[PDB]
């Protein structure tokens, strides 16, 4: 498959319409609610590999990400690499870490700790970590060592678990078509 994808990411897919194809790298979703979502095209394991993409993504009025997502085991953590978002800038009441330089633009970087919420083992304690695009974009290369790079000297690990190129939702209303590599 393209880039050796050989994952979807189907959490709550199904208040998204998400539809896939693994062998052309590509999907689409359309929503309009209030239940969270995260659905998308990726590897089973992460790693510090360039992921490209080109997307149309309507989140006008939306509570939504077009990001780069996944997880590392231990110490267990969420990361978001956010091309693109809608009303909710998620670094607005997180913990600042600075800025980084990656594939253009500069990124906002922040973390949050999540207290016994669900995660990948069911309920536990985990960091966000995040990257924020300030100029947000639709489609290029997001070259992930930089972030994981900046984001280890401030606790982040490296035994990767899933990692996809996503959309998430959790209010409001958008559409998303989606080719990743």
């Amino acid at each position: 498959n393209p880039g050796g994808i050989d994952y979807v990411q189907n959490y709550n897919g199904d208040v998204a319409d998400f539809q896939y194809n693994e062998g052309a790298g590509t999907y689409t979703c359309g929503w309009d609610g209030s239940t969270d979502f995260v659905v998308g095209l990726g590897w089973s394991t992460g790693a510090a590999r360039d992921i490209t993409y080109s997307a149309t993504y309507n989140a006008g009025g939306s509570g939504s990400y077009l990001a780069v997502y996944g997880w590392v085991n231990s110490p267990q953590a969420e990361y978001y690499i956010v091309e693109s978002y809608g009303d909710y800038n998620p670094c607005s009441n997180a913990e600042g870490l600075g800025t980084l330089e990656s594939d253009g633009s500069t990124y906002t970087v922040c973390t949050d700790t999540r207290t016994n919420e669900p995660s990948i083992t069911g309920t536990s304690t985990f960091t966000q970590y995040w990257s924020v695009r300030q100029s947000e974009r639709t489609s290029g290369t997001v070259t992930v060592g930089n972030h994981f790079n900046y984001w280890a000297q401030h606790g982040f690990g490296d035994s990767y678990n899933f990692q996809v190129m996503a959309v998430e939702a959790f209010s409001g209303s958008g559409s998303a078509s989606v080719s990743v590599s």
